[PDB]
């Protein structure tokens, strides 16, 4: 198994760093892997974001 790189954003709301950095940890986890990186998607407004995409690789 090797590290796994997925896009995930969404078209109704914009949020932070932190809720795209809980929604990147917690996909790799539900997916059997460890977030090891990320990067925000598509900013909004003065401090909020529509994506991530991130890396999740094997425990």
């Amino acid at each position: 198994e090797a590290c796994k790189f997925l896009h995930q954003e969404r078209m109704d709301v914009c949020e932070t760093h932190l809720h795209w950095h809980t929604v990147a940890k917690e996909t790799c986890s539900e997916k059997s892997t460890n977030l090891h990186d990320y990067g925000m998607l598509l900013p909004c407004g003065i401090d909020k974001f529509r994506g991530v995409e991130f890396v999740c690789c094997p425990l």
